[PDB]
């Protein structure tokens, strides 16, 4: 497992996080593979997927419940657990309730990282960030961050927050390159913010052109195309990735991607795909 520093914390985290969207349901709870999913999560944690990405929204709360069971076989302090508050709950009292229920469902006293899941232009950022600071002061949150903030909003968040904003979790992969067009990745890299790439496999939906260049490079490393697209992200400074893998095979395969060394010319060729 590759490790990288989170923001300017002097703390390193696993550079591959464990995406949990769809585990125990999507927008609503799905109780139908609960034992299988708890066992999957335990096996991922045991393989080294100690950085876990979840949200109150996930499975209508049930994803955090399953994660809550799975983490009982491990020392809590060895795990890096990330949750998120949905844009409907960014008002102070709603945020603190969401935090509390997240903690209840995880059955733990704190989260390692807590994110604004999406910005809500109707709720002043300063209010939301100050409520999150209360969470930190109370020992309920170790670090705060944001998600789906463009460069301007990240700047605005940084100016309005007593606590450091350690990351911006955004969509970023071999095809989806809004963080490059926005100057967001450069901003993060110059200002000690970790960019966390969600949908880092683009849910496997890729054009023919990108598949063609991915295949060449994959075979040169005797890897899969998905391994190449993870290694490409991990090769960039300040970039961490959160693939979702509901199968052992993919958990194992994606872990291997942390020991691929792409050449300079392969990096340039891959950069040229979006
Ligand atoms: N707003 C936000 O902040 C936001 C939005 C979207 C996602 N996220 C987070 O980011 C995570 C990942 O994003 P995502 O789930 O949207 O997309 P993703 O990780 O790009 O792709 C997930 C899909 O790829 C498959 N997969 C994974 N590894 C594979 C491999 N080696 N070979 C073939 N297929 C593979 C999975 O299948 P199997 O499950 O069968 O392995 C799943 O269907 C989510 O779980 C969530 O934690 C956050």
């Amino acid at each position: 497992m590759l490790y990288k520093e989170l923001g300017r914390t002097g703390e390193e985290i696993p550079a591959l996080g464990l995406g949990t969207w769809g585990i125990g349901g999507f927008e609503t709870p799905d109780y139908s593979r609960d034992e299988e999913m708890v066992e999957l999560l335990k096996t991922a944690i045991k393989m080294g997927y100690t950085h876990i990405d979840t949200a109150e929204y996930y499975g209508g709360g049930h994803t955090e419940e399953l994660i809550g069971k799975a983490i009982k076989d491990f020392r809590r302090e060895d795990l890096f657990i990330v949750s998120k508050v949905w844009p409907t709950h960014l008002r102070r009292d709603d945020l603190l309730r969401s935090l509390e229920n997240t903690l209840k469902r995880l059955d733990t006293d704190y989260v390692d990282l807590y994110l604004i899941h999406w910005p809500n232009p109707e709720i002043p950022l300063e209010e939301t960030l100050s409520a999150m600071a209360e969470g930190v002061r109370q020992g309920l949150i170790r670090y705060i961050g944001v998600s789906n903030f463009d460069r301007r909003l990240l700047e605005e968040a940084i100016s309005k927050s007593q606590e450091p904003i350690v990351c911006d979790q955004v969509k970023y992969n071999i095809e989806d390159r809004d963080p490059e067009r926005d100057g967001l990745l450069e901003f993060c890299q110059k200002n000690g913010v970790t960019l966390v790439a969600y949908s880092p496999l683009r849910r496997t939906l890729l054009s023919e052109k990108t598949k063609r260049t991915l295949e060449e490079i994959a075979k040169n490393h005797g890897a899969t195309i998905y391994q190449i697209m993870l290694a490409w992200l991990l090769a960039k400074p300040n970039v961490v990735a959160i693939p979702k893998a509901g199968r052992v095979e993919h958990l194992r395969e994606n872990l291997k991607a942390t020991e691929i060394k792409l050449s300079e010319e392969e990096m340039k060729l891959l950069d040229s795909l979006g």
